[PDB]
């Protein structure tokens, strides 16, 4: 027997109307699910990446999914505290993620980085909207948190595109395309 | 003989008109006094709480009043830097606190948590208004600080209501109301 | 609804007669009140001190009230262990404290340091009496605890006194009084 | 081939008469044996405690027997330092300990905590006696050391006492008495 | 041969139009250059300051230029990530700084602090405008960062004016102006 | 009023048949006893060892009984974890330990080291059988825990044996046997 | 004047038959000598590696020979602990190592990594053989220790393998084959 | 209003004739200017490097300018101790630096690394001369200080040079020049 | 031009009659002298001790004089704190120390340890009287400080005495006296 | 029973001729004795300093004598290592120190700092002489070590010099001359 | 397929003539070999040393070979840094080491310490020449690195020599030679 039913918003101890908490927590669950998806994906890439830049990429992928882990944790707690019910099942996570997970199998280094950049970008799009929704609704707490997370998320996307840039020390002695 | 008289706003080194600093510092003193009140109260509860959840509650109350201590410190410095005069006397603190302190004596665990939740809630109300006042007045510095503090304050209130929730491991073998 | 009334003393588990714990805890409340008064004052001094020796005085007041804070912790917790009820409201704090708080407003460096010294001296008075009373009444625990706190209290008094001394590196190139 | 016999006191390097060191070390071995019994009993409690407060009690017990281990260390070193022979065999520890160990088997949480409170209480009794003795015989060191230990041991008794207090957050939705 | 030409804005991985990134990165370069200027100046002051408050001022100047160093680092990375080209040459830094650097030579303690306060103040003015520009342009990421930096920058200016305040412990025994 | 009787094995949450947990936990209780005695003995030696090598041996005995205490912790919890009841009374420890404790009194340092070595060797034999048993019964968790403990226990025997070897720097200027 | 001869096994304090300790230590000295060769070769690689992946490889090599140094430590101590005599001269290390060192001079990065992969591979071969032997002869400790080492050593082999994988981010703008 | 003019040298307290400190401090200013130039360049490289080796180069430039920063600290502080006036304006920095800063804009990885190497080499030139001059003039302190910095400077030069080498793991599966 | 004459006691900020601070600080100055000499001696032994036990004794002498340095710090400050003038000249230290320093030259390690033990014992006697005095005069702060120092000082004597005991591992293979 | 006589040099293990070690250690004992005098004088200054700059000076003095303690350590160990006998008695330290200690009693802050500057200066004189000697006699180690120490000691002289500089923030509101 | 042949010196990025780097790096390779052998020997002694002083010597040998490993690191990199090829084969190490390794087998602890001392002394002689050479050739970086290593290497010889001195605590109760 249940204490909170999924999809529902309950009482919150911080004086916020449900006209605020319901859409806010709804957004949180899309963000939360999205980051579980990215966490899994970054973690995978960490596991499987190989090649000349394996070591750099290895470390980066691990840094990334830990940083994502911390985002998830802040959201989960605030989501619940605001009176919503955080998503956790595989199938519901799949239905709520804002990007499609990279398929099973090991792709190339470049493909992996591309897929992760696209992921962050999707997430950045939702966060910006959700921050704006929070601002208009007067939940400065939620807006502030989103902004914190956006900065870190946008930094990962910077790092991701720096990897993909068409430059190398090797161009001094290899034959370009 | 005095360098700054209480109730008065002086020169500030950060290019802000007194049409900003006077109401901002005024708000700060209400917040500051409020947190001294909560600090004292959380500290008391730390001292006196007992019962089955004594240990959990013991630790939480201590965490809480340290976190409040840090809020007070940021406010005090900014209040003074903006040219105001931070409140410090018992009687003035009493006149400016935004909630009434729990009375002398040891109440029950539940009563204590209730009283602290109500305290945070009061404070949350003022902070939201003061953040908005800062935003409109163009003191982004003060707004940002308030938002930082709001998030932590709202987290304590979450934790506080989780304590009060009518659930327990014991319900598996005790007789409910 | 209460469990313990202020001014009364209840069962302790450390096998001390109530004839001992009543004046000991009553003395502790006087010491606890005074120290919070002193903590509030040091903290204010930390916020508001300005001038040439600002930086030194600033971190010294910060040191002093963290130390005072730790006295408050140990005292409050023991006070309660002996079956006492610790003071925590602005009004009872005001009438139990053994010195007059610096009035609101910003005073000079020299004047702040001077009323901090006066405060510590008042407290040094009470603590010696309270210690004697505890030794006399056969409470080693309290006597020893008071002594720990006494040594650090006296030390602050030395440090305060050294700030006040009439010597400076500037006497080599500025006019004297 | 022996070198020192249990029961006899030997040379000490700290100018204490042997009429002082002999009862001081007798009292040490009683305190030492009693703290060994308490350490084991706490450890056992750490190992076996169950129920809704399991987590809290289980880490409280571990903090407790660690802190008791610390006492055992200081006492044995000073004991031997003063020319005494520390107890160490199961059979002798059994006869010197100032309280009877909990029986084998597992008891309930309220029971385990009461046992430990009774045990600390018996030891508070000895340490006060022994501390008086040392003060009387002019052995400041031992007196000072007993008081450090008394303070912590009295504090462990509060904390056991608070666990036992008939109060809970659960009283707000479970039937009393 | 070049990958990015100075003065130009390139692709950014965080879905921001160049109507946003171009003015934002432009502002960043003015801020960046400004902080290099202050870093140098604070570092100099650290090197050369002497007199009665040499030690306090020594430490403060060093704290300050490290804190400025961290501001520079966040800006540089975000500037580049947004697709701009961070300034780094002496002459371009000089043309873009928002205040004039203090001249070569060692000035007095007071003059140095005055010059640094004026520097911060200049920078505060630009940051407030650039934060507002970011807000209106919808770059919450950049706005948030600026706000972070503003708070620290405004704190240094507070500390700076506290140094300059016309108060001293010495006034108890020296002859005022 | 007990919950579990010493000598019975109760239910476990790790899917092990009681034909497995009964002998396993019997075994654990012998090893707990033995380590418990070894700890006391190690600690005693630490308390009393003197002579030329006093400092090395002091340090070593300390490290030794700390490490043994870690073993006791792991076993005690897994003993209880498998539905066993851990031994904690002086009387039952003596009956279950696999070696006979050093007698009361201080022995020579060589005799102490020899006594500890024989203690470790008594415990090594019990662990190898008890590990061999758990392998055959299907308890990999217990088998692995034992091998972990065996490795450290064998290392203490190496170190013990080295202390006892008939070599010394002094052999270059003192007479041999 | 010798005391133990290389080649012979001597007394051990851990109740292992000498028919066990003799082949176990022979295998140790082979593993020990092979890890010395690998350590040197890694070190060399650390010293000499160049090219676009220099930084990554150069810190990977350092992590690697550090982790190999750790193996060398555990093995030598147990070796000697078991009554063996560890190899230590250049000439004998040369004949016991299970793989031929890379020749003097500097090779390429792809070459250095292949050499190290071949070296780890040869050692994985020995450790499995030796681990089987120890299990067979009833020496759990040695078996357990070989497996700790096998795990890390297999993991170093993945990482060398991944470096060698024919994939790169550079494939997106440089010509393959 | 000045206290010390740039280009002039004043009283030191370390008993060195002004004939020594004048060329030593003048050399220090050349070295200080160059290193800030280098610090600005490494920092820019840290901001802007992109491509396959981005991650490695990124944290290497970060390491390099923290190290360079520490050279700047020691040099500036000693320069002033010898009675000198340290350079800190953009214009005098430009004319004292012993190499030409990389022009504005983003260059290739290889090209960045290449002008960092050129910069270090120019500085290695000056430092050897300045060191010789200091030994020659009888200033051990400076000679030694230059040597500390020389060793780390040369080391960066090695590291830079290794990035530039024409070897890569990619040469096994990409076309050569 | 003095501010305070050695041999006078001046004003104190801790409310103590000069009939108390005069004898107390006389006493402090004897103990400061004595510890100051003991530090030199401890440090010397550290510099020169050799032989078989050189390493243990090296470590121990080091720890010993560090700990003594801590004592010197506490006394010196409280000496000055009570309005005394602390001794710092070589000549006045010799006249005031309560034991005669070991003569110049290296003695045997046994003689060094014996000399340190007699030093500690000389200081123990002075501390017990000086503590006894402060108890009777009403200076609890001083009495407690002394007991703190007494405890550590007695422990060094334990350790010293243990080094001197006529036991050794070597007694199992070298000839006795 | 002596083993080495003060004044004579003995065997050293580092292949330095005794014609080298004898003057090098004479110079060591002069440096050693002078640093002991400085350490005491700094300590004294730490204990006694008062006035508006008390806090700054009081922690500067403590950093200073700690850093001097470090010198004393390196010098004594090398001294003895080179076969010398380190000075350690009050009377001999008095005659070997290269500067006369400040007299007993307390002086002013400007006075204490001048004394310490004079003291460091005298020592800078010796260390340069001794460093030249060591270079000349071919003892690189000692030369290198003297230069490490010279650098710090010259740096302590700057800092003392800066304290003394006739400049203050107070000049902007107090009357000069 | 090599890139560099052992025995050739190649190009360097630190502006040194090959008439300098050729002899310098030849020298480095002898010292690398020698330290490499010394490390093995130090580590061996660590593996096998036993007897009364086993614990001290155990610790010391460990510290010793760690410190030697640090030397090997610095040389190896600067060797390669100067365009040299570092030795890493067993065969070439033997031919280049400047001392002959201790033979296989365990020797007495005194013989081990004596062997290490002669090893250090062999290496001290090589370093002094190799440093003398680099001074004359103009390689200050190498000269300074050597002096750094010389200082620590001389200290290990001090410590080695002290272990060997004919003194012991046991001389007060065992027969001399
Ligand atoms: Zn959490
Ligand atoms: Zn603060
Ligand atoms: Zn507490
Ligand atoms: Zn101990
Ligand atoms: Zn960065
Ligand atoms: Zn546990
Ligand atoms: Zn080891
Ligand atoms: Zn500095
Ligand atoms: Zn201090
Ligand atoms: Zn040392
Ligand atoms: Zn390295």
């Amino acid at each position: 027997t249940l204490l909170r039913n999924f999809g529902n918003v309950y009482d919150n101890p911080v004086l916020l109307d449900r006209s605020v908490t319901a859409p806010v927590t709804e957004g949180f669950n899309v963000v939360l699910a999205s980051f579980q998806a990215l966490y899994l994906q970054y973690q995978k890439h960490h596991f499987v990446v190989e090649g000349s830049e394996f070591y750099s990429l290895h470390e980066f992928f691990n840094e990334s999914y830990n940083q994502v882990q911390d985002h998830i944790h802040e959201i989960g707690e605030r989501l619940d505290g605001l009176g919503g019910v955080p998503v956790a099942t595989f199938s519901k996570l799949a239905e709520l993620t804002c990007f499609e997970q990279e398929s099973e199998g090991v792709y190339s280094s470049r493909q992996m980085v591309e897929n992760d950049l696209a992921a962050e970008q999707a997430i950045i799009g939702v966060i910006r909207r959700q921050a704006a929704q929070a601002e208009s609704l007067g939940d400065r707490g939620t807006r502030y948190l989103y902004e914190k997370i956006l900065l870190k998320t946008e930094e990962r996307a910077y790092h991701l595109s720096h990897f993909l840039a068409k430059d190398s020390l090797t161009l001094g002695f290899v034959q370009a395309a």
